[PDB]
């Protein structure tokens, strides 16, 4: 029963290590260390040894194994990073089951019509109050599993409610007006179209294109301009930009400029084509694969736990040093982190009920035919958590993380099971804190960090967002931005030709005949905090230099000027690094009779520069649809049903229905639960450092105790 | 033949023992070594080393060659570390070389019998001269000269020696200055108010009864133009004192509203301050963990069993395309030489030097034992003299190489900072990444090269990383930790009385304790030569411009760009909105555009940002520091002009620093510049930092921008 170890492990996705010197073999996969020597009857798995009956043989320079050797050693038990959760967490996804259920529900409906497409299929939040008892108390949530169904019929917006328990259809909800977010086979149709029309092909030989089925397509979002842009609302519509395809593994370097298909997706037809000005497509060569590149030699580092991780993943559940969190996966979003206590000396205190990406957006500036009408709902519109990128081991999250796969349901109903969808990682980030006393014996104690680690990949761009869970109770969200840029054909070769003024207005020359087009990032976190209770309160605190009115030689002072935001409209504004705002529990003080809070850190810094607001004047329509891309920072009273900065179907959205319609009724935030959400991007302005590929950008943001504990908090236990 | 684990844990190694696989792994700097009992070889770095007397067990402990660690350690496989045969110019005074400067400055018929050395340090050849070594291996051609500066009681004079020629080059009384902090001034301080009955008197009136559990501080006065009722010609310290109630936490009790000014020349108390008497917050605050346990935790290391990246040559360090010179001053520590990005096998330059500029502290409480506190650390009281030894795997990673470092003392001795400096290899996350759909996935790892620094100054621990992407990217990154400087107060909770009046200037972190607000600001000073020594600064302001170009867009996303001319138009505020380039406008990348250098000033923090200086414009601490309240500075390149905050800014009357070397406005218009970066905090306290500050984090950047023609670290073509 043999197999030859290098092959089987490789393909197990096991890193393996083989020293001549010690004659042995290091196997690493996950939360699993393993030791192993050739000949030996036993394995060591996280320092526990493990009797194996067939041991590892090395046969003419070949390591061979028992056909059970990966199931016998990795699920040994020695390795006990995941266990098994006794009482399902309300929680928990819909499982592939689940699924195929709720599928099954709506399609035995009455009024279910054959090629009825699945925009997404989410679990159906049990109430917020039942899953607190449930987490802090173990009380059972006891209402059933409920599925929300969102259906697209052609271009047509359904909402069913499945009663999963009972089997039940609950409820059948035709949407009017909306329109559903793009699908994967829209992708698929767009290029059919652009390949079966007559007309573009003839637009495309017009251009200096020979071969137009080297002709790429992408499927883009038209927005509204109010019918400026001559297209009815009516109508499930695309509009098509398209590459050439050189073969250097990367279309994106060779654009077809002023070229614009609009597709009526209903119709499958190309419903109107828009020709500008003639310029040649970029054709040189631009591989970022390094398929043309040296590649060279760097020393081995890695990052080891021999004995095992810090945290246990029981289920869904994480359970880090003081840390205890819910990590679930949804479509639309990506990952959702919830009922996230901080364990206090015994207490489990809350902090966040929900937290997750609220939705994004990416705005360009140029006002030409290819251009103007992009600005990407990249989540809303294409559905991240669908879009995930798996993790490349040790290189998109360090060597000693554990990667986790999630199951969703792909547009099709069918549940869609992506591997390495998380990361997990614990990391070194410095002391956590040091004194040195003069003439004395050192104080210092090292930083740990758990980050959790989602990428998804959207066309060219590529985001990476981390959830760092800071011993001492801070969380930090940071996301990075690298992939490839959308750039504009441009005549310009340098700076010095004629047409590089025009060329390079709305954007920098980062190679011959290409301009990387100025757009932002704009990101949006939804977090519904719960500061050691639900009922909270938004304060404010502005660090001020007031005039010394007390004596001495001094002239002024440095004084806080402190107060309560009451309702919504006032809680939605701009961030001042300068300035400290809180989330606080009027009924719950720490020692000194402070209210337990939790500081707002929109702000946090970042590697671009930063976006200051969206950079469209106030007349424009995108800035209208969306006012979420202008305020940092957002407080809204709890609503199961507001969850989106853009709104439910921000496509081909004519009004606010996202943060601008949530605060719109402009509620009270005194002592009640409230939803944080925090908007913070940059203003990507080019170079030619960033082409044919985009280093990765990071932005910063971060959540802070404020007064919640009564001391440093990792000190340590009392032994008084 | 010795007990190994003893002289291994003895000489510094990590020593593990996997009794599995019978095998040691002693780790040591660049050193990773794996030797077996028995064993007629070793491993070191990879490479086999034949041993002479293999490892012994007796007893199952470990026994060795009294060689083992030469032999082994000191075999030559680990080439982390390699011999400098032309020593680099910018190299900083050995210890012999200190030795032989205080002797020809004692030789002099002037030197004062008890005089001080304040500063004792190189005095480099020529830029042009340093470049032409680094670049061209040009050989300077010049005796080694040092600065030596000295404190006669509370005169300063500076002379000038050559090393060679063993010459005193000059002597220099400087009128009117005033000298930094010398350690021996820390013990006057004590021991004089130990001895004075008046003060012995005051303590008593404030509860304490012990007067030898009170311990002071040395604090500088600064300059309140006479406000202060403070002599200029003194030379004073004002004096905070706190008891030890044997928690090893004085800072956790303030005696406070006394103070007490010393005259250190007189060596007496030349006027104690009174204000009203606040019983002396008493409950024991070790930060130590003495009152503590920790939670247990599994092992995590970060090994490079191969060895490094990097090599260190002298002080040369080269990794992957960057190539620079790290010294050390007792002033402001490291200094960042001779920094070069081998483009495609072609050294361009970045850096000529680049290091702390000066840094201050200063604090938003008027009161009698507050308002005079504005600690220039480095300036005042020599941070890179004060450095904190690195606590090996807890202050930096397991994987970093500890650097030991020679300075002068204050006696004008050598003393080597043992663990001065870390340098240390990290994983960044993906470098880049391209996930295209249905495509083989395309992501590259990033690592950074990191040096970092901690120089501990009274209660306060500052950090400092000098961080080198693979990229081309330089990232300086400065964190703050340590005890906060704390107020009695009589509100133990924010329901007493006082509790409003109380927490006026700073936040209640503690019963009857609180953290005063007060501000942190770093300036670093970064002779920046882009390509070349002639740049040029160019504002890029992204605008939003309406739509000329037809369709159905009413605006535009544009750049307003414009040079900036002169040092006080470059004397500005930071908008991390807008962009800042130092380019080199006779030089240009493939694409017709001038290699530069994308400056950075606020690139985030976790701790409220200070957007200027927390001081009105008529305040004294304002008038002195200009640098306080702008974030960029442009200056032209003068050897002479190196601190923010003056040369000698104790009890400076005006600003000697940025405010001075800007004030003649001169032309930065295709000429060699220096770039000042002000970034700072606004510190107000919480009960989450008390005892012990957990450390807060600041970030600046400086970024390649058009100085390439693409991604940087695609690689070399086939
Ligand atoms: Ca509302
Ligand atoms: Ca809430
Ligand atoms: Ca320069
Ligand atoms: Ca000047
Ligand atoms: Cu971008
Ligand atoms: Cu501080």
């Amino acid at each position: 029963h043999m197999v030859p170890m290098d092959k089987t492990l490789k393909e197990f996705g096991a890193d393996v290590q083989w020293d001549d010197y010690a004659q042995l073999f290091t196997l690493i996969k996950d939360g699993a260390y393993v030791k192993v020597k050739p000949g030996a009857q036993t394995a060591i798995v996280n320092g526990q040894p493990l009797a194996l009956q067939v041991p590892v043989v090395m046969k003419d320079n070949k390591a061979w194994v028992s056909d059970t050797f990966i199931n016998d050693v990795f699920q040994s038990g020695l390795d006990q990073t995941f266990q098994v959760e006794k009482r399902p967490h309300p929680l928990n996804a819909l499982t592939a089951d689940e699924i195929k259920q709720a599928v099954e529900i709506v399609k035995a409906s009455a009024d279910f019509k054959p090629n009825t497409r699945f925009t997404e299929i989410s679990l159906l939040p049990p109430d917020k109050e039942a899953v607190w008892a449930f987490a802090l108390e173990n009380k059972p949530v006891d209402q059933p599993r409920k599925a929300d169904v969102i259906m697209l019929d052609g271009k047509h917006i359904i909402e069913a409610v499945v009663d999963l328990q009972n089997n039940k259809l609950l409820s059948w909800q035709p949407i009017k007006d909306a329109h559903g977010m793009v699908l994967l086979d829209d992708f698929a149709s767009v290029q059919n179209i652009i390949n079966n029309s007559e007309e573009f092909a003839a637009a495309v030989k017009k251009r200096g294109i020979t071969d137009a089925k080297k002709v790429i397509t992408t499927p883009l979002t038209v927005g509204y301009f109010d019918g400026k842009d001559g297209l009815k609302q009516d109508a499930r519509l695309l509009k098509v930009i398209s590459y050439l395809d050189v073969g250097d593994g990367n279309y994106w370097a060779h654009p077809i400029e002023n070229l614009v298909a609009v597709v009526d997706l209903e119709q499958k037809k190309i419903v109107k084509i828009e020709e500008g000005p003639v310029v040649p497509v970029p054709m040189t060569a631009r591989p970022f694969d390094g398929r043309d590149r040296v590649a060279p030699a760097v020393k081995p580092m890695q990052i080891i736990e021999p004995e095992g991780k810090n945290y246990t993943i029981t289920g869904d559940m994480i359970h880090w040093r003081n840390w205890d969190f819910h990590l679930s996966m949804n479509s639309r979003v990506g990952p959702m982190i919830s009922t996230v206590t901080y364990n206090d000396n015994g207490t489990k205190r809350k902090v966040m009920y929900e937290g997750s990406l609220g939705g994004m957006i990416v705005p360009y500036g140029d006002p030409d035919i290819g251009w103007y009408f992009k600005a990407y709902l990249d989540s809303g519109d294409y559905g991240m958590g669908t879009l995930t990128s798996p993790i490349a081991r040790g290189k998109d999250a360090p060597s000693n993380a554990v990667l986790l796969n999630e199951t969703i349901a792909d547009y099709t109903g069918v549940p869609m099971e992506i591997p390495r969808a998380i990361a997990v990682f614990e990391r070194y980030a410095g002391p956590e804190y040091k004194h040195q006393e003069m003439g004395q014996p050192n104080v210092s104690t090292e930083r740990r960090e758990l980050v959790v680690r989602w990428i998804s990949t959207v066309g060219n761009y590529d985001y990476i967002f981390d959830w760092i869970f800071h011993e001492n109770g801070t969380i930090g969200i940071d996301a990075g931005a690298t992939g490839i840029e959308a750039v504009k054909g441009v005549k310009a070769k340098t700076m010095h030709d004629e047409t590089a003024k025009d060329d390079t207005r709305y954007g920098t020359l980062i190679d011959h005949n290409i301009v990387g087009t100025t757009h932002q990032h704009i990101y949006n976190f939804r977090l519904d905090l719960d500061v050691d209770g639900e009922n909270n309160s938004l304060v404010a605190m502005d660090p001020v230099v007031k005039p010394n009115t007390a004596g001495g030689p001094r002239t002024s002072t440095m004084q806080v000027n402190q107060y309560n935001i009451g309702n919504e409209q006032d809680a939605a504004q701009k961030f001042d690094p300068g300035t400290i705002r809180l989330l606080s529990n009027p009924n719950k003080e720490n020692r000194m009779g402070n209210p337990v809070s939790y500081q707002i850190i929109p702000y946090a810094g970042g590697t671009h520069p930063v976006a200051k607001g969206a950079q469209f004047a106030p007349d424009e329509w995108i800035y209208h649809r969306l006012s979420f891309m202008d305020k940092q920072l957002w407080v809204t009273r709890y609503h199961p049903g507001e969850r989106f900065p853009e709104g439910k179907y921000p496509n081909r959205s004519t009004h606010d229905t996202g943060l601008g319609q949530y605060s719109k009724d402009n509620e009270s935030l005194d002592n009640t639960d409230a939803v944080v959400w925090m908007t913070t991007g940059t203003t990507h302005v080019a170079r030619a450092e960033e082409w044919p590929i985009m280093p990765t950008e990071w932005v910063h943001t971060l959540l802070k105790p404020w007064n919640f504990f009564d001391e440093t908090p990792t000190l340590g236990a009392l032994k008084k």
